[PDB]
């Protein structure tokens, strides 16, 4: 109710193309439909330890210090952005969003209280028990800026103030490093050189700058672009890809089994699969030329690699382009499609990719990121401006 940016905003960002063999109404309809399916399967509000609290059902993870993980802050972030964007279509959007925010603040980090602990577990003891994960807080904080522009901050929750506190007292204080990179979480060092590229949400950082006036975010953006290029020119000169995790300076791929996540932490794997969308959005929304450069390189490589067939994309690649994965999943495919929207000569590829993703349902991770990608490439992810 009282949406100032009701769905569908269907914006047309300069220099970018959208799938064009279907109408905008068809694009919007595909998104509405995907959302209803996503919401029904993943949006939850059954926490005995937190009535009125919402979260996004993640995959059956391992033992989280004895607790049973139901979701993560990263899922919380995806859900919160999705929810605010669908406001206008989903009449219960603000109620759901405030419920997601309730969970995010109740399950605050055990280190920096202005951030969210990365695990959602149905227990009072788990509330304020876990430390943070940088990407979760980045999406959550960003969602608060969207909420502010969507409903204003005069109601029950002061979206803008909450955003500013989270951005400055949380993310900047604990995650922005001394050499202006982004560390892995509030448990990580202020001088840490360990970083996760999928955390380089350039377009999010632009908004942070615009809503706080803190130039710190601009210097972080510029440094990260420098780091990306320095990294790629040496380790991915023919693909433009980046690894799940990056370490040291000059930046280099993290070793295998980094943080015990997987043996491919040194390559373009599940964490990195999200990077193409995070980067391209900066060019689309703010016209950053460095974003278009990085996007076109990756886009052209993947197109040639699959001979223009998105169904040939696999879930994982070595930095030199050699296959690691074996099948097409949305978290990998969709971002590759989004990274292709800055060049009009990729229209057919964008059309084929859209057809592949629009109704692709599989699991929490791919589905959630696919919806975010779909929202963006259809012009329904508008940008918050003061």
């Amino acid at each position: 109710a009282k949406e100032m940016k009701p769905f569908p905003q269907q914006v047309n960002y300069a220099g970018v193309i959208k799938p064009n063999h279907v109408t905008q109404e068809s694009l919007n309809a595909s998104v509405r439909s995907y959302y209803d399916n996503w919401k029904k399967k993943y949006l939850k509000n059954d926490l005995s330890s937190l009535p009125g609290g919402y979260y996004v059902k993640g995959e059956i993870t391992g033992d989280a210090d004895g607790f049973k993980p139901l979701g993560t802050s990263e899922g919380q972030g995806y859900g919160m952005i999705i929810t605010v964007l669908m406001a206008g279509y989903d009449s219960n959007a603000q109620k759901i969003y405030d419920g997601l925010f309730k969970t995010a603040r109740t399950f605050k980090s055990s280190q920096n209280p202005n951030l969210m602990g990365w695990v959602v577990a149905d227990s009072k003891k788990a509330q304020g028990h876990f430390d943070s994960a940088t990407d979760g807080d980045l999406d959550i904080a960003y969602s608060l800026l969207l909420a502010h522009k969507q409903w204003g901050s005069n109601g029950t929750v002061n979206y803008l103030k909450e955003a500013q506190d989270m951005i400055t007292k949380g993310i900047k204080a604990s995650n922005v490093t001394n050499n202006n990179q982004l560390n892995l979480g509030d448990w990580d060092s202020k001088s840490s050189l360990d970083t996760r590229p999928s955390d380089w949400m350039m377009s999010h950082l632009r908004a942070f700058y615009e809503f706080t006036g803190d130039k710190t975010w601009l210097t972080v953006i510029n440094n990260l672009y420098d780091v990306y290029t320095q990294f790629s020119n040496k380790y991915s000169p023919n693909t433009g890809l980046i690894s799940d995790f990056v370490v040291k300076n000059p930046p280099q791929p993290a070793p295998k089994d980094f943080l015990d996540e997987s043996e491919y932490t040194n390559a373009y794997y599940y964490n990195a699969s999200r990077v193409p969308l995070r980067i391209v959005m900066d060019y689309a929304m703010y016209g950053e030329k460095r974003s278009k450069v990085i996007s076109d390189k990756v886009s052209s490589w993947i197109q040639n690699k699959t001979n223009g067939n998105p169904s040939k994309i696999v879930d994982g690649y070595q930095l030199n382009g050699s296959n690691i994965g074996s099948y097409p999943t949305a978290v990998f495919v969709s971002p590759f499609i989004a990274a292709s929207i800055t060049s009009s000569n990729n229209q057919k590829w964008v059309n084929s990719g859209w057809d592949w993703m629009k109704n692709k349902r599989e699991r929490y991770f791919s589905d959630s990121y696919n919806l975010l990608t779909m929202l963006f490439i259809t012009g329904n992810w508008w940008k918050p401006v003061p």
